[PDB]
């Protein structure tokens, strides 16, 4: 008898699948922020990591494993081979090229589509019943791409979308009003990018319409220049990229928020990238953010947000910009 | 009236934060400490300091953008230490990662008096390496009592040990007990007599535990505590996540006055035949006043000699330092 | 010599003040549900319990202490003497007497005044700078009573008010819509319980006003009978009391949420009872629920909700009734 | 045309982490709130035979849903509400009656289990059963026999609470958080439990080695009183408030955490111990067990003194003797 044998009597040796497995693909700044945020929210019983850079992948995995004492996720694995990802409930894709200073997210398309052509079939092979959560940019276009390549029903292909833009908007609104963002309500929809749409008509604190109180809210005639709040949301990534090189923490928290709703079947509403065909007269298979009910089967329902004529025109412009790109892609 | 005044009636107009933490140095380690402390709801105000102003602002903004998802309502930063005023706990992660030691000492000469100016009754938690030496340097420069100067020390080494023990036994690390003491890193000491599951001494069950003759080579578990760190540095360039979690665990005990026991670096002159002013890790009771008490572990002759060799080594270096 | 001294070397014996202390006065079902909820949210470093029933008090304290391994609140104390409450940041009052069959509201309030004349000066002696959170019913009147006796400024005397009523409303809204209550917004204001006011204009999902979509919402013309949601906010409480004898779990959760905002200085908005003289054409020193910003100094600000004529008349009628009782009280 | 359909466009018309609590007295409801506040389940079902109390408890929890992350709370007297539970916690018990014998009370609780357990098995044939109801070691045996489950799937709370109390009391003597005070109470829950003095330690420092009289009658510091206070403090709580609830509920939630999250942490829980310590009969006693998604997968073989082994053997003899007298 070995020490382990003398210490421990085994009742059964059976391999059971994990109950709540999450995979993150891409262990860069974003993937590792999503990983740590998910670990510290106790959302998974197994975390798997995938990348193409083998040394970085192993190092990241080890660094998280060394923290196991402080976590409640008892198995952390990694590998370049997608067999490590099998039986995942949720697969989060963060791999690919990121924006350089002054580059648009839309300049990343070719690079990141060609990565997805390899990643997505491999994910689907090993977790045919997972939900896919796309983070890689440009996130709305890549959500469309992941949906086309996977063959999944569209409820199971979810882009992180404007959950982050809306969190930024609420932070900025809170700063102006002296209220925690949790109590400042306001939605940013459409592209996660330059063409996003602030929904001024829905902004409120305690159910009190700010546009009703201040009819010029968001317009050029506004003495308080609330449009600058949305301009700051749009410019956020560019400033943070200029200062620190990339963004990571806010998106990691945003993704963990989405993962919480999916994994715990909460049926919370989040603005995430999905197919908008049938809303606002849009006929095209365009993906962009609208508020969606999220839970264990992904997106089960879309909220039909009432938009002003100007808000609706701006959303349709965002859809046109994205569809212009999405329609020319080759599969 | 502004929209704000139309919406909101003000009852009350100066607040002192009540549970504030500062992190100095927003590199990989300082930001891992920051996110971990944020996600554990330990502070009502988090301040960040660095000398690289753009990096600092960018890190601050990135955290602020996640405020909706957190319960820490104020995140601030600056190169000026006024931003750190009234911190309960100041965590120093600034550095490079004998000339190199002196360069981190040179950074401490600027950092420590600035911290003390703005938070004279904080607890100082030193993470920067070489951590046992820099904890001594921070103690000397600050003039703080020994209870309020704590090195992260072997808390991380012990967490690695417990992970690796758990992997061998098929038990979660929480239920695998074992202590790594002394110097952080290469010269640490695994206390084999204390390694246990459910109070069952593994050394009593398997008396060759830890020795050269052990058929199962349990000494490799300690070798891997040392070597797995260097492996992570080779593979990814640095370590960050585990130290960040370790630090947040220490912060939790201090902020919440838990009186949990952790192997952190403390001024140990007067124990184990140690006769110089050096900091080594021993199990310490941590709470709101820092280290209030420590556990006197019974050590073998060999273990005591290893701590004494470490103290001689540390002291050798410290007597050469200029500050 | 002792085993303790052989094992542990003491560095300093300095006497410590707790930094984040909470007291609960009254350890009936409601006080204990508050206690457990606060304990399981890691809001306090010390929890003190007070009651007049000495055996019950000690037994509750001990039972909680036996669970210490599972908690992160290192000191739990109790006693009939208020010295155990010293230096509390937050003092929660759940003590009082329950209405008897055939007892007038004035008589019942006067009995609770008498009990508060015992409790409140002793709280103030030991925690002169605490925030007081009054849960005891009738809560809006007893918040006024606590304010008068304590001598505290308005910002530091808070009634739990309609925070529970609103949480019930959001549950019931969520059940009808198939959406988590976190994503169902709506506010019940005014008097806790029977006379509360559902603010239909603020009821929304994702900023979309239900009343705008369905103008008959809340009226007798409504074929979907949404008024029944508010009827059930009132009646479901009576129903729980009929079925189990009292209510406890929900109020405990709601109080812990208030305590979280106060203890962490969040500046979240909650519908709690505050002195409302000077709003809505109210002229008397009465306390009613409006959305208030809660943080480390208690209520720092309040939201001025736009009310319909009927809603405003209901608040004024409540103010009249409450003042009519208050003017007859003997302090 | 309905408001719901004007607001929401539907794309799609079982729970994955469901827990049931059977018996909604103070213990059951303390287990429930603790499990809810730890986000361990996506669905919680409650069962009792007292229909009004059951419905009221359910409603009161539902009213707190805004503050929780468990989106479905259900109840009923019919076990269809318990279907597809991962973990079923039994906190049901008979009310003590003035003048009844101990053996009579045990048999009445056995009769309750005869109704409950087959109903649990019908609707969640693949669950883990966690038995809290007293006498816990006997009733865990009973549930194992009636259910026909393999032993890894029938777990008694056992000495889990006793050990928590012990660590609390040790922490109070030493001025250290109970998290950092280690020590195990094994065997039977309650009066006949066994304090394992050899395992008592802080930071891996054996208190027995420092203080060889520890736990004996010779001991000037009377550390034996720490163990006596474990059961005496329990009975004191019952005298004072009428029952115990919060510590049990927290300790049960900790067990549920290890099982639901597959943690493989070690807890002293009651398990079928025949074949250890020279025990020859089908009895359940508490030893340190590794808990995860398959229940008890492994257990720790604590080295005991001759005197400690003889205590466990005497407990086994006692339990088997009672189990023969029970009808089920
Ligand atoms: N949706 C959103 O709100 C946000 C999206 N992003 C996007 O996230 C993505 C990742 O950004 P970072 O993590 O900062 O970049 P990074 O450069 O730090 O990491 C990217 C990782 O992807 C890996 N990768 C590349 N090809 C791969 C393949 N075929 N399979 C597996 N892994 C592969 C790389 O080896 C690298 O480790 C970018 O597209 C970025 O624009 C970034 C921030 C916010
Ligand atoms: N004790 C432990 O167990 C561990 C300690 N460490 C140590 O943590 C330290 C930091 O490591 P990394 O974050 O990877 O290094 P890094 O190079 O990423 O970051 C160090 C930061 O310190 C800043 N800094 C430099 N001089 C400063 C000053 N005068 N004031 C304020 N900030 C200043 C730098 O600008 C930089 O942003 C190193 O000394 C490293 O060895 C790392 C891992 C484990
Ligand atoms: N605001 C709200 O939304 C809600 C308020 N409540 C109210 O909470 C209060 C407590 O309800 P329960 O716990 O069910 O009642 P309870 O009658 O069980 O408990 C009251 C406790 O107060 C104690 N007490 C009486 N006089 C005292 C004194 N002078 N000092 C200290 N303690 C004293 C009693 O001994 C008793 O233990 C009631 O007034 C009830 O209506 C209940 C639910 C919701
Ligand atoms: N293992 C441990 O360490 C501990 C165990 N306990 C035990 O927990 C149990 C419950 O304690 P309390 O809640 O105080 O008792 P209680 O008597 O208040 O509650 C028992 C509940 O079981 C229900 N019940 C009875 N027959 C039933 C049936 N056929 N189906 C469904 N439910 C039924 C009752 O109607 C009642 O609501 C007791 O056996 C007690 O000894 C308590 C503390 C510690
Ligand atoms: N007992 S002592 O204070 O004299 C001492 C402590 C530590 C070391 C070696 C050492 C250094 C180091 C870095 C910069 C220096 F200027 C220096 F002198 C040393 N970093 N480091 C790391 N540890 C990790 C990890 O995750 O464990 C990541 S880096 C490590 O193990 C030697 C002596
Ligand atoms: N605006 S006011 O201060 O005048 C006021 C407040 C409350 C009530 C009705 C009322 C009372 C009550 C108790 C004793 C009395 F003497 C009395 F007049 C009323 N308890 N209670 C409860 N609510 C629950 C729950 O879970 O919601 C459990 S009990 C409730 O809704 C009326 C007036
Ligand atoms: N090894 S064994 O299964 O035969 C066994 C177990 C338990 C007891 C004594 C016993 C009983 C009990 C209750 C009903 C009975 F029919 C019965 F036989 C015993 N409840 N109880 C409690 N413990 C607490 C607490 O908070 O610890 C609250 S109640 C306790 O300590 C004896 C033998």
């Amino acid at each position: 008898a070995t020490l382990k044998d003398q210490l421990i009597y085994n009742l059964l040796k059976e391999e059971q699948t994990p109950q709540n497995k999450i995979t993150v693909v891409g262990v860069g700044a974003v993937g590792m922020a999503c990983a740590i945020s998910i670990l510290m929210k106790d959302l998974a019983d197994e975390l798997a990591l995938v990348d193409v850079i083998e040394d970085k992948l192993k190092g990241e995995m080890m660094d998280l494993q060394h923290g196991s004492l402080f976590l409640r996720t008892p198995k952390i694995v990694s590998g370049k081979d997608y067999n490590v990802t099998a039986n995942s409930k949720l697969v989060i894709i963060t791999a690919g090229a990121r924006q350089q200073e002054g580059e648009s997210r839309l300049n990343l398309v070719q690079r990141n589509v060609n990565i997805f052509k390899f990643i997505i079939p491999n994910v689907v092979k090993y977790s045919p019943n997972c939900k896919l959560l796309i983070v890689s940019n440009p996130v709305d276009i890549l959500t469309y791409v992941a949906w086309k390549i996977s063959g999944f029903p569209k409820n199971r292909v979810i882009g992180s979308g404007c959950n982050l833009d809306s969190a930024r908007f609420r932070y900025l609104m809170g700063e102006r009003l002296g209220v925690h963002p949790l109590s400042c309500h306001g939605w940013v929809l459409g592209e996660h990018g330059d063409s996003s749409v602030p929904v001024w008509s829905g902004m409120n604190v305690a159910g009190v319409s700010l546009k009703t109180l201040h009819p010029d809210l968001g317009t050029d005639k506004d003495k308080e220049q609330w449009k600058e709040v949305h301009k700051q949301v749009v410019e956020s990534a560019y400033e943070v990229i200029k200062l620190k090189g990339y963004t990571s923490w806010a998106i990691g928290l945003s993704v963990a928020d989405l993962a919480e709703s999916i994994m715990k079947n909460l049926r919370r509403v989040h603005p995430v990238s999905t197919m908008i065909k049938g809303l606002y007269g849009i006929k095209d298979d365009v993906f962009l953010s609208v508020p969606c009910i999220l839970g264990q089967n992904g997106i089960s329902d879309l909220v039909k947000v009432t938009l002003t004529s100007e808000e609706e025109a701006r959303l349709k412009k965002s859809a046109d910009t994205l569809w212009g790109i999405q329609k020319e892609l080759q599969f």
